[PDB]
């Protein structure tokens, strides 16, 4: 038993990070086969950066200005091309550590791990959804940019992240690995805010089965709910709808605990409309919203990766 | 900037877990050059458990009896060992991927990444502490038992946990790599309960550091206290005393936010009498003390590793 904010193993992506450096700019690369893929920012000078053309800055982009470090050995670049916000470095040299791997465009709610990474090399790593307004929570400093977020299925790698930008709140947004931002953001310097943020109530309903499974249930009551009396109290609170959809997703949990689903959402109203009175559960005093239901049969069960 | 509960990169212990086999009992192994490391509850049958003499039992055990399986490749035990509660297992293939290791055993308070692992295949990562009481918070499921808790310096893994049980509360109990128990537990199916756990006080204040660092004040004031005064508070919380040498341990703190650490202590006195009304500290509606002042400036100077 016992329940903690799980990442999956990092092996298969440490081996993919390497340092790319273009002008006085130094960030990550991801190296996969022969190609290295990048923010494209890393073309920007400290004089660029208010309104940049990206395809007059990479046409005047020889080979040689992209110098990518792997560990200690340096991959020649042969060739360049741009996809939407990502720069493609191809190298002569193909990764002989490359896992087999899928790019994967992720849902707002959705949860990954990120590798964090300076100068090709890792720092830690550690778990994140993507908020309802499609920023991250994360924890980066200069320098991480081009470190990606991934899951992992059984053998393969899905990466659905790579990193780009802080916003003024202190979180983060970044692209998937075509490039294409997740929400409105763009790599330009000017006025960008996240926007309302709210809670994402399916993952939430999962964390208290999660609770349950281990052993709190001072929470859970008699009484049930329908979905649409459900919704009216989630709207008030900043609660993301509850759609049919998410209760057949939550039906494995519910019918492990015997706990109807919407007699999970009567528990959660409640505790919505009382708070916890100072009281916690799987060690937290709010309500966790950054487990899915897939994440919570996956550690509650022990479903391991090769 | 963001601050997260961060894990090591987990590449170089994925890279040491085997699995090992006896008669009716399948955990994890950790293989170092020629050696395997692994619980010693490993040679107890379902009807040994009460209370095992494991001398007695190991010298009834063949080489042959080990199953070692490291992926699809079985390897052949040459000999074994018994250290404290760890069993040895001499192997004749030394692993190629061993990376460069000490084994430390820590202190309550200390923190560390988990590689929670089964039937030799790693699951995922997370961050404990060692708790005063000398169990760890952790999320383990039958088959665990082996994997590993683990820090890392620049390129050198430090073993500082094996899993071996779970307590009636909920909670991990384990050895050091060479095989000695954290905390007055034994590999004995009897009595055994964790005792009364108390809060990490040089790792709240930390982390206090941390959220200044990161921009949450709002738990400043102006006071200050004394070592002495402060403790007379802690100990009414159930926090651990504050020594000279925590306070010493935060000076690089202290020096980079310019808060002494004796004020950062009246900060903490009056969130320990007032609660925090209803407010966040980082993402956290507790005290949080999983971090360590060495985590912190970690994190927040974007230290990595090779
Ligand atoms: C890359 O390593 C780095 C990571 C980043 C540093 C601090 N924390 C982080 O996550 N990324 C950047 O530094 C990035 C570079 C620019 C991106 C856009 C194209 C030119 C290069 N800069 C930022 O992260 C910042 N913000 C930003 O561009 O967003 C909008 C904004 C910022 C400030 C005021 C109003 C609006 C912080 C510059
Ligand atoms: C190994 O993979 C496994 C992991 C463990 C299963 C559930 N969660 C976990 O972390 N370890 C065990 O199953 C372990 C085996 C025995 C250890 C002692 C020597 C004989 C083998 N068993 C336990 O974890 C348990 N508890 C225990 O021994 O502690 C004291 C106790 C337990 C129950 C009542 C009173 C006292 C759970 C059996």
């Amino acid at each position: 038993s016992g329940f903690r904010k799980m990442a999956f193993p990092s092996g298969k992506v440490e081996g993919c990070m390497v340092q790319v450096t273009c002008g006085t700019t130094t960030l990550n690369g991801l190296w996969l086969d022969d190609v290295v893929y990048c923010p494209r920012h890393v073309i920007c000078t400290s004089e660029d950066m208010l309104n940049p053309n990206y395809e007059d800055l990479l046409i005047r982009k020889s080979n040689h200005n992209f110098l990518v470090q792997a560990g200690n050995v340096q991959l020649r670049v042969i060739g360049h091309s741009m996809q939407n916000c990502v720069l493609k470095l191809k190298v002569d040299t193909a990764n002989p550590k490359t896992p087999k791997y899928k790019f994967v465009r992720i849902q707002p709610g959705q949860t990954f791990s990120v590798l964090a990474c300076y100068n090709g090399s890792p720092s830690g790593v550690y778990q994140c959804a993507m908020r309802p307004n499609f920023t991250i929570k994360g924890s980066f400093l200069n320098g991480s940019c081009g470190s990606v977020g991934f899951n992992i299925d059984y053998d393969c790698v899905s990466f659905c992240y790579m990193h780009h930008m802080e916003l003024p709140t202190g979180v983060h947004a970044g692209t998937d690995l075509a490039g294409n931002f997740y929400g409105p953001f763009v790599d330009r310097q000017t006025a960008q805010a996240a926007g309302t943020d709210t809670t994402i109530t399916v993952n939430v309903l999962a964390w208290l089965y999660a609770a349950v499974i281990n052993g709190d249930r001072w929470f859970l009551n008699r009484f049930t709910t329908t979905l649409n009396d459900f919704n009216l109290v989630a709207m008030k609170y900043n609660y993301e709808p509850l759609t049919q959809d998410h209760v057949d997703i939550l039906g494995p949990l519910s019918a492990q605990t015997g706990i109807a689903v919407l007699d999970m959402c009567a528990s959660l109203k409640e505790l919505l409309q009382n708070g916890m009175n100072g009281r916690t559960i799987l060690g937290s005093a709010l309500l966790e919203d950054e487990f899915t239901p897939f994440d919570v049969v996956r550690q509650c069960s022990g479903v391991t990766f090769q």
